[PDB]
């Protein structure tokens, strides 16, 4: 049997839910969304470094002249300077390549497309505690020892990343690298290669050979600076420190970890062997709710007790139905006269909810107090609802004022009717 | 936990109070002022015999 709920996408928050059918007790279901990364599809174009301009020893004739051809390296220059060192000749030739060490210090320019949605769910029902995970989409079954789980797609998509991205040593930056082959000198991406060891280097460096003019042999040149070094000066702060939802970023496969946004619809095919019947279910009548504090919004800031009268003694399946509050611990071992306690956890000033102890419903009704603690490490566990976040006395004032503004208009139009009928 | 009351300044008369944190049982608070010297700021001009 399959049941669907929704869980807010805040990590390691269990969701209490009932799943019920005929002939069986309404049974508990606890689903916690554990550490859940998301993984986008990548493809590196190129890898950048510093450069060492190889300038080899020159070629010089004295009687004849030289003519210089091309080769296969990076950014060339080669030139054929005339009567030098007194019709002598010279061949000044220079190129670049990767630095002495790009296994250690090298960037990776990467394009980032859409992202998968792995999860981590812990699922407890009855006495079955299962560790699993599920690709969040409506088709992939999440299979523990006997069950199946489909996590429906997210109500709103999100990416911490961007379309283009740079991976340094460990950090991830959002920056618009130039395309493969469109290199501009003195900026990021001067050298380009499709791996650390592939060939077909590509380079602009504005290298300009110059005419030698000296007493001893030298080959002079001038050149724009290493535009990878002028990014390390001016790289900002990475995505571990500017990301919009608290997600860390790990790069062995470039995943973004532990987001907190939206809510996941979820569906569980419950295995047939975990279905306790209404005979074994301890039915309890004369339900009496006695509400204690209800200081709302923190974690479990509401105490409620239940005075009751049972049929049997055994672990029930306690549940709240209205989404203004959820309870905790979900199972109560009852007695002939007991006073067991729950933990309401609302995020609204009105404890106005319906407890089903073993399906048998009753009502908890009280007002709530705002807490005096401004900031808590632990995340929230509820949502806000209009027509539920407005206090009841304020409802009385608004309804009374609207009635006082409407009823006299009703009196006036009835005065129209009465004056028309009497004349 | 922060709490603020007003002791009356009469020595050795105890003052009763409750401190409670929302989510905790209240607890007692007996505060007494058992000595109060107050010291002015002095200097000497001269000494006479």
């Amino acid at each position: 049997f399959e049941h669907a709920t929704t869980v807010p996408n805040v990590p390691r928050i269990p969701y209490k839910a009932l799943v019920e059918r005929a002939g069986y007790a309404p049974l508990n279901l606890e689903i916690t969304v554990m550490s859940s990364e998301l993984i986008p599809s990548t493809n590196l174009e190129y890898v950048t470094c510093k450069y060492t301009t190889v300038v080899p020893s020159p070629k010089v004739k004295c009687c004849g002249t030289l003519e210089c051809s091309s080769a296969r390296h990076a950014d060339y220059n080669c030139k054929v300077f005339g009567g030098v060192y007194p019709e002598n000749s010279q061949m000044s030739e220079a190129y670049v390549e990767f630095s002495a060490d790009c296994a250690a210090d090298h960037a990776q320019a990467v394009k980032v497309h859409t992202a998968a949605l792995k999860a981590g769910l812990r699922i407890v029902y009855g006495n079955t505690t299962s560790m699993l995970d599920v690709y969040v989409n409506g088709v992939t079954p999440g299979t523990s020892k006997d069950l199946k789980v489909i996590a429906g797609p997210i109500s709103a998509a999100y990416t911490p990343f961007d379309h283009k991205v740079i991976i340094h040593k460990g950090k991830v930056y959002n920056y618009d690298f130039p395309e493969y082959g469109a290199m501009k000198p003195g900026a990021f991406g001067d050298i380009q290669a499709t791996s650390l060891t592939s060939n077909d280097l590509i380079a602009n460096t504005d290298i300009r050979l110059l005419k030698p003019s000296a007493k001893n042999v030298h080959v002079p040149y001038t050149q724009a600076a290493s535009g990878f070094e002028m990014w390390k000066n001016n790289s900002g702060r990475p995505l571990q420190e500017t990301a919009p939802f608290g997600c860390q970023i790990a790069v062995n496969p470039l995943r973004a970890v532990d987001c907190a946004y939206g809510n996941i619809p979820i569906s569980l095919d419950i295995p047939n062997a975990a279905f306790v019947r209404v005979s074994d279910a301890p039915l309890v009548t004369a339900l009496k709710c006695e509400v204690g504090e209800c200081v709302y919004s923190a974690d479990f800031g509401g105490i409620a007790t239940l005075q009751y009268s049972s049929d049997r003694e055994g672990q029930c399946s306690v549940h709240s139905h209205s989404s203004t509050a959820t309870l905790q611990e979900s199972t109560v071992h009852v007695l002939q006269k007991g006073g067991a306690t729950i933990h309401f956890s609302t995020a609204s000033p009105q404890a106005n909810f319906i407890v089903s102890l073993c399906g048998k419903k009753t009502t908890c009704n009280a007002e709530c107090k705002p807490p005096a603690d401004h900031i808590v490490n632990v995340p929230h566990k509820n949502d806000q609802e209009f027509q539920a976040a407005v206090s009841q006395t304020s409802w009385s004032w608004l309804f009374a004022l609207f009635g006082g503004a409407s009823s006299l208009l009703v009196i006036g139009v009835m005065i129209f009717a009465c004056s028309a009928l009497l004349t």
